[PDB]
Protein backbone atom coordinates (compact mmCIF):
# COMPACT_ATOMS: atom_id res chain seq x y z
CA UNK A 1 0.00 0.00 0.00
CA UNK A 2 1.96 3.36 -1.18
CA UNK A 3 0.73 6.62 -0.77
CA UNK A 4 -0.14 6.99 -4.97
CA UNK A 5 -2.37 3.68 -4.17
CA UNK A 6 -4.34 5.58 -1.28
CA UNK A 7 -4.64 8.53 -3.59
CA UNK A 8 -6.14 6.78 -6.26
CA UNK A 9 -8.40 4.71 -3.82
CA UNK A 10 -9.42 7.86 -2.17
CA UNK A 11 -10.39 9.79 -5.72
CA UNK A 12 -12.40 6.12 -6.57
CA UNK A 13 -14.41 6.39 -3.37
CA UNK A 14 -14.90 10.33 -2.66
CA UNK A 15 -15.44 11.36 -6.42
CA UNK A 16 -17.67 10.63 -9.04
CA UNK A 17 -16.81 8.51 -12.48
CA UNK A 18 -16.38 10.59 -15.18
CA UNK A 19 -16.26 14.21 -13.81
CA UNK A 20 -12.63 15.11 -13.79
CA UNK A 21 -13.64 18.07 -11.34
CA UNK A 22 -14.83 16.17 -8.80
CA UNK A 23 -11.18 14.16 -9.59
CA UNK A 24 -9.19 16.82 -8.64
CA UNK A 25 -10.96 17.96 -5.48
CA UNK A 26 -10.83 14.67 -4.35
CA UNK A 27 -6.92 15.20 -4.59
CA UNK A 28 -6.41 17.95 -3.68
CA UNK A 29 -9.04 17.44 0.25
CA UNK A 30 -6.62 14.28 0.16
CA UNK A 31 -3.16 15.85 0.15
CA UNK A 32 -4.29 18.87 2.53
CA UNK A 33 -6.28 16.96 4.91
CA UNK A 34 -4.68 13.23 4.73
CA UNK A 35 -1.01 13.47 3.04
CA UNK A 36 1.04 15.70 1.12
CA UNK A 37 1.66 14.63 -2.27
CA UNK A 38 3.55 16.00 -5.70
CA UNK A 39 0.59 16.55 -7.60
CA UNK A 40 0.72 20.58 -8.75
CA UNK A 41 -2.11 21.15 -6.78
CA UNK A 42 -4.92 24.17 -6.61
CA UNK A 43 -2.71 27.48 -6.89
CA UNK A 44 -0.35 26.35 -9.57
CA UNK A 45 -3.62 24.31 -11.05
CA UNK A 46 -5.62 27.39 -11.61
CA UNK A 47 -2.77 29.41 -13.03
CA UNK A 48 -2.46 26.23 -15.42
CA UNK A 49 -6.49 26.56 -16.27
CA UNK A 50 -5.54 30.20 -17.38
CA UNK A 51 -2.78 29.08 -19.91
CA UNK A 52 -4.22 26.45 -21.46
CA UNK A 53 -7.91 28.65 -22.02
CA UNK A 54 -5.86 31.01 -23.46
CA UNK A 55 -3.74 29.27 -26.07
CA UNK A 56 -6.61 26.01 -26.48
CA UNK A 57 -3.75 23.76 -28.03
CA UNK A 58 -4.30 21.03 -30.01
CA UNK A 59 -1.63 18.45 -29.23
CA UNK A 60 0.03 18.55 -25.30
CA UNK A 61 3.16 17.06 -24.06
CA UNK A 62 3.60 16.69 -20.65
CA UNK A 63 6.50 15.32 -19.28
CA UNK A 64 6.38 13.50 -15.67
CA UNK A 65 2.76 12.31 -14.83
CA UNK A 66 3.22 10.87 -11.19
CA UNK A 67 -0.76 10.05 -10.37
CA UNK A 68 -2.80 11.98 -13.21
CA UNK A 69 -3.55 15.04 -11.29
CA UNK A 70 -1.78 17.54 -13.84
CA UNK A 71 -3.24 15.32 -16.98
CA UNK A 72 -6.83 15.37 -15.76
CA UNK A 73 -6.47 18.99 -14.91
CA UNK A 74 -5.22 20.26 -18.38
CA UNK A 75 -7.70 17.38 -20.57
CA UNK A 76 -10.53 18.76 -18.80
CA UNK A 77 -10.31 21.87 -20.77
CA UNK A 78 -8.88 20.27 -23.91
CA UNK A 79 -11.32 21.36 -27.04
CA UNK A 80 -12.92 17.84 -28.77
CA UNK A 81 -10.50 15.96 -30.43
CA UNK A 82 -7.43 17.45 -29.10
CA UNK A 83 -5.11 15.33 -27.23
CA UNK A 84 -2.22 14.70 -24.24
CA UNK A 85 0.60 12.70 -24.23
CA UNK A 86 2.18 12.31 -21.11
CA UNK A 87 5.80 10.42 -20.52
CA UNK A 88 6.26 8.71 -17.06
CA UNK A 89 9.31 6.69 -16.41
CA UNK A 90 7.92 5.40 -12.84
CA UNK A 91 5.66 2.18 -14.02
CA UNK A 92 3.47 2.40 -10.91
CA UNK A 93 3.01 5.62 -11.38
CA UNK A 94 2.49 5.12 -15.06
CA UNK A 95 -0.33 2.60 -13.73
CA UNK A 96 -1.63 5.02 -11.12
CA UNK A 97 -1.62 7.25 -13.88
CA UNK A 98 -3.85 5.24 -16.48
CA UNK A 99 -6.40 4.22 -13.40
CA UNK A 100 -6.70 7.96 -12.33
CA UNK A 101 -7.23 9.11 -16.29
CA UNK A 102 -9.67 6.13 -17.03
CA UNK A 103 -11.89 6.69 -13.28
CA UNK A 104 -11.98 10.70 -14.72
CA UNK A 105 -13.30 9.46 -17.92
CA UNK A 106 -10.75 11.49 -20.06
CA UNK A 107 -8.36 8.44 -21.10
CA UNK A 108 -9.83 9.08 -24.93
CA UNK A 109 -7.75 11.97 -24.91
CA UNK A 110 -4.87 11.19 -22.88
CA UNK A 111 -1.89 8.52 -24.20
CA UNK A 112 0.50 7.92 -20.62
CA UNK A 113 3.96 6.42 -22.08
CA UNK A 114 5.74 4.80 -19.72
CA UNK A 115 9.49 5.60 -20.15
CA UNK A 116 12.41 8.01 -20.11
CA UNK A 117 11.91 11.29 -21.58
CA UNK A 118 15.00 11.19 -23.42
CA UNK A 119 14.32 8.10 -25.08
CA UNK A 120 10.96 8.48 -25.81
CA UNK A 121 10.90 12.49 -26.90
CA UNK A 122 13.06 11.08 -30.04
CA UNK A 123 10.50 8.62 -31.38
CA UNK A 124 7.66 11.20 -31.15
CA UNK A 125 7.57 12.01 -35.42
CA UNK A 126 8.20 8.55 -36.49
CA UNK A 127 6.38 6.01 -34.16
CA UNK A 128 3.58 8.87 -32.64
CA UNK A 129 2.97 10.45 -35.70
CA UNK A 130 3.74 13.96 -33.97
CA UNK A 131 4.56 17.15 -36.14
CA UNK A 132 5.06 19.54 -33.62
CA UNK A 133 3.77 20.10 -29.50
CA UNK A 134 1.58 22.97 -29.27
CA UNK A 135 2.44 22.83 -25.68
CA UNK A 136 4.84 20.85 -23.53
CA UNK A 137 4.51 21.00 -19.60
CA UNK A 138 7.59 20.21 -17.54
CA UNK A 139 6.65 18.24 -14.27
CA UNK A 140 9.44 15.48 -14.11
CA UNK A 141 13.10 15.62 -12.61
CA UNK A 142 14.25 18.97 -12.44
CA UNK A 143 17.82 18.52 -13.59
CA UNK A 144 15.61 17.10 -16.67
CA UNK A 145 13.90 20.55 -17.76
CA UNK A 146 16.69 22.00 -19.95
CA UNK A 147 18.38 18.64 -21.24
CA UNK A 148 14.58 17.76 -22.75
CA UNK A 149 14.29 21.16 -23.81
CA UNK A 150 17.07 21.33 -26.13
CA UNK A 151 16.40 17.34 -27.12
CA UNK A 152 12.80 19.04 -28.28
CA UNK A 153 14.39 21.51 -30.62
CA UNK A 154 17.01 19.21 -32.01
CA UNK A 155 13.87 17.02 -33.05
CA UNK A 156 12.13 19.90 -34.71
CA UNK A 157 9.54 18.83 -32.33
CA UNK A 158 9.43 23.14 -31.17
CA UNK A 159 7.12 25.07 -33.81
CA UNK A 160 6.77 29.27 -33.47
CA UNK A 161 4.42 29.59 -30.68
CA UNK A 162 5.17 26.51 -29.15
CA UNK A 163 3.98 26.88 -25.14
CA UNK A 164 6.30 25.55 -22.52
CA UNK A 165 4.98 25.43 -19.36
CA UNK A 166 7.45 24.60 -16.67
CA UNK A 167 6.47 23.61 -12.83
CA UNK A 168 8.19 23.98 -9.72
CA UNK A 169 10.87 26.56 -11.05
CA UNK A 170 11.50 28.19 -7.45
CA UNK A 171 10.61 24.82 -5.62
CA UNK A 172 12.97 22.60 -5.71
CA UNK A 173 13.66 24.90 -8.22
CA UNK A 174 15.53 24.65 -12.17
CA UNK A 175 18.31 26.62 -12.29
CA UNK A 176 20.22 25.98 -15.05
CA UNK A 177 16.46 26.09 -16.97
CA UNK A 178 15.21 29.27 -15.49
CA UNK A 179 18.80 30.95 -16.65
CA UNK A 180 18.69 29.66 -20.56
CA UNK A 181 15.06 30.11 -21.19
CA UNK A 182 15.26 33.75 -19.58
CA UNK A 183 18.84 34.49 -21.40
CA UNK A 184 17.62 32.91 -24.88
CA UNK A 185 16.21 35.16 -27.93
CA UNK A 186 14.67 31.69 -29.07
CA UNK A 187 12.21 32.18 -25.72
CA UNK A 188 9.79 34.74 -24.61
CA UNK A 189 9.46 34.47 -20.98
CA UNK A 190 7.00 35.28 -18.31
CA UNK A 191 6.77 33.90 -13.76
CA UNK A 192 3.68 33.08 -12.81
CA UNK A 193 4.76 33.23 -8.69
CA UNK A 194 2.23 30.91 -7.04
CA UNK A 195 2.80 28.34 -4.05
CA UNK A 196 4.35 24.61 -3.94
CA UNK A 197 1.10 22.65 -4.07
CA UNK A 198 -0.60 22.16 -0.09
CA UNK A 199 2.22 24.07 1.13
CA UNK A 200 2.97 27.82 2.67
CA UNK A 201 5.96 27.75 0.39
CA UNK A 202 6.51 30.06 -2.11
CA UNK A 203 6.26 28.49 -6.25
CA UNK A 204 6.36 29.43 -9.17
CA UNK A 205 5.46 28.59 -13.23
CA UNK A 206 7.58 29.62 -16.23
CA UNK A 207 6.19 29.72 -19.69
CA UNK A 208 8.66 30.04 -22.07
CA UNK A 209 7.41 30.65 -25.62
CA UNK A 210 9.59 29.24 -28.38
CA UNK A 211 10.09 31.79 -31.17
CA UNK A 212 11.88 30.25 -33.95
CA UNK A 213 15.98 29.51 -34.52
N1 LIG B 1 10.00 10.38 -18.79
C1 LIG B 1 10.73 10.83 -17.69
N2 LIG B 1 12.05 11.22 -17.83
C2 LIG B 1 12.77 11.66 -16.77
N3 LIG B 1 12.24 11.74 -15.53
C3 LIG B 1 10.93 11.35 -15.30
C4 LIG B 1 10.13 10.91 -16.40
N4 LIG B 1 8.92 10.61 -15.91
C5 LIG B 1 8.89 10.85 -14.64
N5 LIG B 1 10.10 11.31 -14.22
C6 LIG B 1 10.45 11.73 -12.86
C7 LIG B 1 9.43 12.77 -12.38
O1 LIG B 1 8.90 12.38 -11.10
C8 LIG B 1 9.11 13.35 -10.05
C9 LIG B 1 9.20 14.76 -10.66
N6 LIG B 1 8.55 15.72 -9.78
C10 LIG B 1 9.20 16.19 -8.67
O2 LIG B 1 10.33 15.80 -8.42
C11 LIG B 1 8.54 17.20 -7.77
C12 LIG B 1 9.01 17.39 -6.46
C13 LIG B 1 8.39 18.34 -5.63
C14 LIG B 1 8.88 18.55 -4.23
C15 LIG B 1 9.32 17.45 -3.46
C16 LIG B 1 9.79 17.65 -2.17
C17 LIG B 1 9.79 18.95 -1.61
F1 LIG B 1 10.24 19.14 -0.35
C18 LIG B 1 9.35 20.04 -2.36
C19 LIG B 1 8.89 19.85 -3.67
C20 LIG B 1 7.28 19.10 -6.11
C21 LIG B 1 6.82 18.91 -7.42
O3 LIG B 1 5.77 19.65 -7.88
C22 LIG B 1 7.43 17.97 -8.26
O4 LIG B 1 6.98 17.80 -9.51
K1 LIG C 1 0.62 16.49 -11.12
MG1 LIG D 1 5.72 19.60 -9.87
Amino acid sequence: DTKEQRILRYVQQNAKPGDPQSVLEAIDTYCTQKEWAMNVGDAKGQIMDAVIREYSPSLVLELGAYCGYSAVRMARLLQPGARLLTMEMNPDYAAITQQMLNFAGLQDKVTILNGASQDLIPQLKKKYDVDTLDMVFLDHWKDRYLPDTLLLEKCGLLRKGTVLLADNVIVPGTPDFLAYVRGSSSFECTHYSSYLEYMKVVDGLEKAIYQGP
